[PDB]
């Protein structure tokens, strides 16, 4: 099949372009952007990849969760859990001026713990001792390589059999045999793991039954295209179900989000319409001689003949997408002040439009200003007469159509637009919306039937059809009566082709609430939409014409179709988390008032948004772009009681949980400024110098005093900074020789190590900047309160002596501001309780266990 | 925004005062600065719109 050709520029051509879905994408978003003016493929397979989304990373061996670190010493060495290091390292700079950065970098800093929390143990390695089996040191939750060297003496038998005697445990869990064993890893990870692990533990096979059971109907359904089961291989005992997601998904968490009717029509758009051709009623009439084609004169006669081109192809196109969404799509004309053309391509469109689309009834296609300007084009051709000349009698207004016409007085008033029942389009005095049984999908259960006919027809007709015959054949317009007489069956059956096309494939959890569906209509005669909003697309004046005297026809489906129960529940699930997220951060906010900074739900709700997958962002930020919202609206939809359980869920819940203590956040407050000289090596005596070495910190391992000590609260920098006394007072208060404080907000500290003198900016840094802006202004050099702070620990390597250009540090200089923390982080412990950590209960799957999930299996489709 | 609620700027409103800042003291200023920044501004509605 190859659609009907049309002329390109000079020569013709019968190319079909890029594909629908692809030109829907593209023309609702350049309408949005325009409505805002004051990446198809990209947006698409940022779409898909949504299938692909996991939530547990299966793993060989348990990440190194512990280092050591020796200073020519044998009782006593560092060590250090590199937890801290890589939460610290993954954060992001502060100031309480940006509520929404601040919200952004605690969210980052609870995903980042949700996601390095989520593993699980398949495949271990075992190893043989005496006919004992025992973990090979790898596994291990602790490296360590540098220590054995370095020690002597027993030290080193008496570590090598304590590390041989770790053997593995044999027990009966539900899944009967596993491997137990001991190890080391620290606490909030493995919180994670103990939740990710009890879920696990737990059986939902009937669950499982029931999402199979719920794919079969929808499959059954929409048995044109859906066909797929594989379970028949499924039933092996050797086996692990993991079930992350729940299948039957509600729409109303969907449906639920304010404003959200724009992301999903284009996501209905990006999952679920098909690609089709453009036929000609008759093939190959065009390429036939124009003489046989332009039989006579008249209107019709002159625009018969003519041939499309691109632009109206397009619109086109335009129209039987806005036919495919009668919902949604709504039309106008593009008019112009430059248009100039023969008034005839205009008459037949108002001729053409009556039948083509259909107003009134429980829904409608065009606008007011439309109608109207087709009912005034059928006025125009019904008093346009060029063959013979007739009788008319007008009636009392200057209406368009009040008037009587023919031998008998036929009234062709009625043709006027009226949405109250839709008399001049298809909605008039025939069915179009009926139920038959239960849907799979509980808020869509209508079945949208154009002209009244039912695909499960030769010759039908159907009433406006009928009364437009009766109105040509009393004007007398032979000629077109026969034309339209002809044509019928061509109508007919594309019309049921759509119909089709809607009633059967469009078929998703993204398709519009039936009782908004019903309230669209009043709601547009109204005039306020408190509720949903639609689009209205501009489109040409031939385009009438070309789409009557066109066709569409499917050929291709849509490749998402597979995977869509997948990709919503994804959707529903991410939703879900977000709405939980806003939830608690609320909750915390409430809870520690006194040093967190207030913000507003428009802050938070973007703060959470910031993190999140790319295509939900996108398709937000569109419809977001198009309609506005309030703080009334989050409020309204934060207090909302429906949520999505998943497991992605309840790990997000348990992240906040066991992060409920926000200074093991790496986020504080404690950070103070003292003078100390810098600590230097001696470096005189060789000897001494590689025996002792030396390491330092600015680690304060006690909190300061209640007295000799100052605080600094944000407003109070401020006033002093607008003062201009600020350099003044730090120096002569510290001078005094006491202790300041920087409270009041939460500070993101950076944790670094070096094994040499760094660059004086983490040697001596501020806390603040401090920029002191042009002369004349309203207030003065202005404080930026927080800036990049850095924990720091030296540790020289004691074999530099040799080279002291790279060690000394010229000048003897002042060190900066300490940093308190409460949790142990590097630790100088003596060697025998290196393996202390050995403390939490490892327990991993047997190798042979095939531990696939079915639903997330089965995308493959063939 | 000034604790989380949103304030205008202190040039939208009709007074010049730039030349009267150096010769006020800490109090002076405290109390005049604590005075405008509390003029918050106020959500409203005029003619359906927001």
């Amino acid at each position: 099949i190859k659609t009907t050709p049309y002329l390109e520029g000079d020569v013709l051509s019968s190319d079909s372009g890029p594909l629908l879905s692809v030109f829907a994408l593209q023309e609702i978003m350049q309408k949005v952007r325009q409505v805002q003016a004051d990446d198809v493929q990209k947006i698409l397979d940022d779409i898909k990849a949504l299938a692909a989304e996991q939530v547990y990373k299966i793993v060989k061996v348990p990440s190194i969760s512990f280092r050591h670190i020796v200073m020519q010493s044998r009782d006593r060495v560092l060590r250090v859990d590199t937890y801290y290091e890589e939460m610290s390292q993954v954060g992001d700079v502060i100031t309480e001026d940006e509520p929404e950065k601040f919200y952004s970098t605690i969210i980052k800093k609870v995903r980042f713990i949700r996601g390095k929390g989520s593993f699980i143990l398949h495949d271990i390695p075992t190893r043989d001792h005496r006919g004992m089996e025992v973990a090979e040191p790898e596994v291990l939750g602790v490296e360590f390589k540098n220590v054995l060297p370095v020690l002597t003496a027993e030290h080193r038998a008496m570590i090598q059999n304590a590390l041989d005697g770790s053997i593995i445990e044999n027990g009966n869990v539900a899944t009967r045999d596993v491997d137990v064993f001991i190890g080391a890893c620290s606490e909030p990870v493995y919180r994670i793991y103990n939740r990710l692990q009890g879920y696990i533990e737990a059986v939902q096979l009937q669950e499982l039954r029931n999402s199979i059971g719920w794919l079969e109907r929808l499959g059954h359904r929409k048995r044109i295209t859906y066909s797929q089961e594989v379970l028949t291989d499924f039933r092996r005992q050797d086996t692990i179900w993991v079930l992350a997601l729940q299948l039957p998904v509600n729409p109303q968490v969907v449906w639920d989000v304010p404003r959200s009717s724009i992301a999903n029509l284009i996501m209905n758009i990006a999952t679920c319409l098909p690609t089709g051709e453009y036929i000609a009623p008759n093939p190959r009439i065009s390429s036939i001689t124009l003489t046989q084609r332009i039989t006579t004169t008249g209107p019709f006669a002159i625009l018969t003949g003519s041939t499309p081109t691109a632009q109206q192809l397009n619109d086109v196109r335009k129209i039987y997408l806005a036919l495919m969404f009668p919902g949604q799509i709504i039309l106008d004309l593009k008019i112009d002040p430059g248009e100039r053309m023969d008034p005839a391509v205009r008459m037949v469109a108002g001729v053409v439009g009556h039948l083509l689309f259909t107003a009134g009834g429980r829904f409608t296609n065009l606008t007011q200003n439309m109608a109207r300007q087709l009912d005034i084009a059928l006025n125009d051709y019904l008093l346009y007469m060029y063959n013979t000349r007739v009788q008319v009698n007008y009636g009392p207004t200057g209406e368009p159509l009040d008037f009587q016409i023919g031998r008998n007085q036929y009234d062709c008033n009625v043709f006027r637009a009226d949405f109250a029942t839709g008399t001049g389009y298809n909605g008039w005095a025939t069915i179009d919306v009926e139920y038959r049984e239960p849907a799979p999908y509980v808020h869509a259960q209508r079945y949208i039937r154009y002209c009244g006919i039912d695909s499960r027809g030769i010759g039908m007709t159907y009433h406006c059809y009928n009364e437009m015959l009766r109105m040509l054949v009393a004007a007398g317009k032979d000629s077109e009566a026969a034309y339209f007489r002809s044509m019928l069956p061509f109508h007919m059956v594309r019309f049921a082709r759509i119909n089709q096309i809607i009633n059967e494939d469009l078929h998703s959890v993204f398709s519009l609430p039936d009782d908004m569906f019903n309230a669209l209509l009043p709601d547009l005669i109204a005039g306020a939409h408190q509720n949903a909003d639609p689009v209205v697309l501009d489109v040409s004046w031939i385009s009438l014409w070309f789409a009557f005297n066109r066709s569409f026809e499917p050929t291709h489906r849509n490749e998402m179709l597979e995977v869509a129960p997948l990709i919503e529940s994804v959707y529903a699930s991410e939703l879900s988390v977000m709405k939980v997220d806003m939830r608690h951060l609320s909750l915390m906010q409430r809870r520690f008032p006194d040093v967190l900074i207030q913000a507003r739900p428009s802050h938070f709700w973007k703060a959470v948004l910031n993190d999140s997958p790319e295509a939900v962002k996108a398709v937000m930020n569109l419809s977001h772009s198009h309609n506005f919202i309030n703080i009334r609206d989050m409020m309204r939809w934060v207090m909302l009681p429906s949520l999505q359980p998943s497991l992605k869920l309840a790990l997000e819940e348990e992240a906040w949980a066991a992060a409920n203590d926000f200074e093991d956040l790496m986020l504080t407050d404690q950070v103070y400024m003292h003078r100390d000289m810098l600590p230097e090596p001696r470096l005189d005596d060789i000897e001494r110098f590689r025996q002792e070495g030396f390491y330092y910190t600015n680690m304060l391992e006690a909190p300061p005093e209640i007295d000799r000590v100052v605080q600094y609260t944000y407003e109070i920098a401020r006033l002093q900074a607008n003062m201009g006394q600020f350099r003044a007072a730090l120096r002569r208060i510290m001078d005094d020789d006491d202790w300041v404080r920087f409270g009041g907000v939460l500070r993101t500290v950076r944790v670094k190590f070096y094994d040499a003198r760094p660059p004086d900016d983490v040697l001596q840094g501020l806390p603040f900047s401090y920029d002191t802006n042009e002369r004349g202004g309203l207030a003065y050099a202005t404080i930026k309160y927080a800036t990049e702070t850095t924990i720091f620990y030296l540790i020289y390597n004691v074999e530099f002596s040799n080279t002291p250009d790279s060690l000394v540090l010229i000048n003897p200089t002042y060190t900066m501001t300490k940093v308190f923390i409460n949790k142990r982080i590097v630790e100088r412990v003596r060697v025998g309780q290196i393996l202390a950590v050995l403390n939490r209960r490892f327990v991993a799957y047997k190798g042979k266990m095939r531990i696939m999930d079915i639903t997330q299996s089965l995308k493959m489709g063939t």
